[PDB]
């Protein structure tokens, strides 16, 4: 639950700095793939081992937002049953591992009574940040965008060449579900420890 973050966090550091090594060129790889294609058009979210590099107990990673105080893993897909239990990134986005013409897509559910999850995500704004670790370390992101598009629209979910970008995408308004929120961040340095 938040019990299976922490399988995450201490199963990275049984494996040993080659490996992970390798498995990040893996990803960086997939990425400059994405980047330089011409486009895969995205099934709108609403097994997968197209990220298999990167996963660790059957996750990639989590995504920390604190002005919502959460802090989710992230599962390879739109998949299911797996939106239940946390984020899911969009197959044909960049994996979340940043870098020079990236952009990852993540999404979530909001108001499940248990789970949460980005139901509170309406109430992040241009400025705060977001941090997401993954096999090789912690990435810092500053939310530069907000927009409103319609599911039809995809265009903001694409790679902006030259640029690092994450997108953490829910359905709005609340309870209604007939657009799509996106909020951006865009890379920073880290530098909270």
């Amino acid at each position: 639950s938040h019990a299976n973050i922490n399988a995450f966090k201490e199963a990275v550091t049984k494996i040993d700095r080659v490996e992970i090594n390798r498995r990040l060129e893996l990803a960086y790889a997939y990425n400059a793939s994405i980047a330089g294609a011409k486009y895969p058009a995205l099934k709108d979210p609403y097994v997968v081992e197209y990220a298999r590099m990167l996963e660790v107990k059957e996750q990639i990673g989590h995504v920390i937002i604190p002005r919502i105080n959460q802090d989710i893993p992230i599962y390879a897909g739109s998949a299911e049953e797996n939106l239940q239990r946390g984020v899911g990134h969009l197959e044909g986005t960049s994996l979340p591992v940043g870098g020079e013409s990236t952009h990852a897509v993540l999404t979530a559910h909001r108001g499940l009574p248990t789970a949460k999850l980005f139901t509170n995500l309406d109430k992040v704004t241009v400025g705060d940040r977001f941090y997401i670790e993954h096999i090789g370390g912690k990435i810092a992101y500053q939310v530069d965008q907000i927009k409103v598009i319609a599911p039809d629209q995809l265009e903001d979910l694409y790679v902006i060449q030259g640029e690092d970008h994450v997108t953490l995408l829910t359905c709005t308004p609340y309870m209604i579900n007939s657009h799509r929120l996106l909020v951006r961040g865009k890379r920073i340095p880290y530098v909270e420890k």
